[PDB]
């Protein structure tokens, strides 16, 4: 795995902007697993990411008036056959209370990798830490980091 992904400058189809209410996940408490994930409201990503690649992306997200670099996992809902999009966001390097029912605004700046077949909790923790390390290295570049002051976050 590479320690950095994407071009030096943001390229189409990024940036991709949207917002959604943070709702409860599916029971799996990631907060204790050291990797809390914010399940975005399904009614805001269905069409927008319907034809986007499943996988982990990166960029910036805002909630409770604060912007943080982030990693987003985009997959499908398992409870149904018909393709139902799902998205979960992990705000990187944040300290605070939970923000359920709060509107989160997201700016996707790039793709990291496709969804790896689930292979246990430990491996998944390892994969996500690398993801976080990659997102930071990727957004340390001017073209990407300036999006932290994007009008959408104003
Ligand atoms: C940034 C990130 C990347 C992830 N990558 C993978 C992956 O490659 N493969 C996988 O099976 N699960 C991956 N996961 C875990 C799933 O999202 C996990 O099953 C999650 O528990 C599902 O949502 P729930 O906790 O609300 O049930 C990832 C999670 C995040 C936040
Ligand atoms: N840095 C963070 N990134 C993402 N979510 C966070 C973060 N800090 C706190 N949270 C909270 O953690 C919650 C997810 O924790 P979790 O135990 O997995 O509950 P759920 O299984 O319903 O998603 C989010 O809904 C959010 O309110």
């Amino acid at each position: 795995r590479p320690e950095i992904v994407g071009p030096e400058k943001v390229q189409s189809p990024y940036p991709i902007r949207f917002e959604g209410k943070v709702v409860h996940g599916f029971g799996r408490g990631s907060k204790e697993l050291g990797i809390p994930t914010a399940n975005i409201s399904e009614d805001a990503i269905q069409e927008l990411l319907r034809y986007r690649d499943s996988g982990v992306y990166f960029g910036y997200a805002m909630v409770q008036k604060r912007v943080f670099p982030m990693v987003m996992s985009v997959g499908w809902n398992p409870y149904y056959k018909n393709k139902l999009r799902s998205a979960e966001v992990h705000l990187i390097e944040r300290q605070g209370e939970d923000f359920y029912e709060e509107i989160m605004r997201v700016i996707v700046l790039g793709y990291i990798r496709p969804e790896l077949n689930y292979a246990g909790l430990d491996k998944l923790i390892e994969d996500i830490h690398t993801d976080i390390r990659v997102a930071l290295n990727s957004m340390d570049r001017p073209s990407y980091s300036s999006y932290k002051k994007d009008p959408f976050f104003k």
